[PDB]
């Protein structure tokens, strides 16, 4: 029978559960109402499927289970410890989430990774909401167990209406994550040139991450050229930072937009930038040695190694590897990725030995690198 009072809840089938509720007692109704069903509850299953009159009627029976977190599923996931107000909020259901307050649900409430209903309002962009539980005292700053902010998931997701509003409400533009992120490297890594825009009219400072990344070198990595070209414009970026940018860029083009002119063309500024001046040119950097895994191959530095590249792609696919390795370096995950796919890609036109020896030296640069392998192939900032 609790089994059929959940499963009337969740599916807000009002009328089968009154039967169900109106021949047993008033103290026996509260046991039943606050009966852990997979993991779950009557009230926090109505609250994420957005049944209001269900949920202003189980809390007009027994409003203790307001805040008690389980278990809801959202995009095939599995949410820990989601208090009603935050599954409502997370699933757009604004006259849940109004109703629940009225009743005094706490605004702060938070899930196992330490989830807001505002931050859960942020990440599918429920403006009304985020309104509604900043208006009714939400804590802006109150961030996830990794120190993401909903300021840094709304400009990840692309919603300019809620950074926008978040900002005007005073939000701290220059919180850093655990791993060292800001706002700007959200707007950097979703390629939100606009909201990037709105952070600097509140002076956000570009910073390095945990990974050394700038977001310049964060739109880099991830291929937004828009970031890209208006941050080199930018005065807060140095000569180099843009050199090495715009070369990183190039390498993108190669290995994850498989766009051999793209990267000719960053390469060729980048290239035209180390020797605009004359009394003062910047060469690149020499690594320790020659990898093997890497043909051997040393990365051009004049514009004239740059016009006999284009014909030989197989040059260009070791000239990214080299400044990846180079800029990024063996810690950042793309490195050993985009390594074994490169190898991989030789595999699959039957160049083994090339293949090889590219997996073992992504082998030996994670292994000797320590505190996306083959298997799981056969990242925090997506938790809601």
């Amino acid at each position: 029978l609790k089994t059929a009072v959940f499963n009337a809840a969740r599916d807000g089938k009002l009328r089968l559960l009154t039967k169900l509720l109106a021949s047993k007692s008033k103290e026996e109704v509260s046991s039943l109402i606050s009966e852990k069903t997979n993991g779950a509850t009557p009230l926090l299953m109505a609250a994420r499927y957005g049944h209001l009159d269900m949920v202003e009627f189980l809390l007009e029976q027994c409003s203790a289970s307001i805040e008690v977190g389980g278990s809801v599923n959202f995009d095939g996931e599995t949410i820990e410890g989601a208090p009603p107000l935050w599954a409502a909020s997370a699933a757009g259901h604004l006259k849940v989430v109004q109703s629940l307050l009225n009743h005094g649900a706490s605004v702060n409430n938070t899930t196992l990774t330490n989830s807001t209903p505002l931050r859960a309002a942020c990440f599918d962009g429920h403006l009304e909401i985020v309104k509604y539980l900043v208006e009714h005292k939400a804590d802006l700053e109150v961030s996830n167990r990794h120190g993401h902010t909903c300021l840094m998931i709304s400009c990840y997701k692309g919603h300019k209406e809620i950074a926008q509003y978040l900002l005007e409400k005073g939000a701290d533009v220059n919180r850093k994550s655990v791993k060292g992120n800001t706002a700007l490297h959200d707007c950097a890594e979703s390629g939100s040139l606009d909201i990037m825009k709105m952070l600097l009219m509140y002076c956000a400072k570009m910073e390095k991450d945990g990974y050394g990344m700038t977001p310049l070198l964060s739109a880099s990595v991830t291929g937004h050229t828009n970031i890209v070209d208006f941050l080199t414009h930018h005065a807060q970026t140095s000569k180099t930072e843009r050199i090495n940018a715009l070369e990183l860029l190039g390498a993108t083009f190669v290995d994850k937009k498989r766009d051999l002119l793209g990267a000719l063309k960053y390469w060729k500024k980048a290239m035209n930038m180390r020797y605009s001046d004359r009394t003062n040119i910047i060469s690149k950097p020499v690594p320790q040695t020659l990898i093997m895994a890497y043909d051997y191959a040393k990365e051009v530095n004049s514009a004239e190694e740059l016009e006999g590249l284009i014909a030989d792609p197989d040059e260009m696919r070791m000239q990214a590897l080299l400044i990846r390795e180079r800029i990024l370096g063996p810690s950042h995950p793309d490195t050993s990725y985009y390594i074994r796919y490169r190898g991989a890609v030789y595999a699959d036109s039957g160049n083994f030995k090339r293949c090889i020896n590219l997996w073992k030296y992504a082998l030996d640069m994670q292994q000797s690198n320590l505190d996306l392998s083959f298997a799981e192939l056969f990242w925090d900032k997506n938790l809601r």
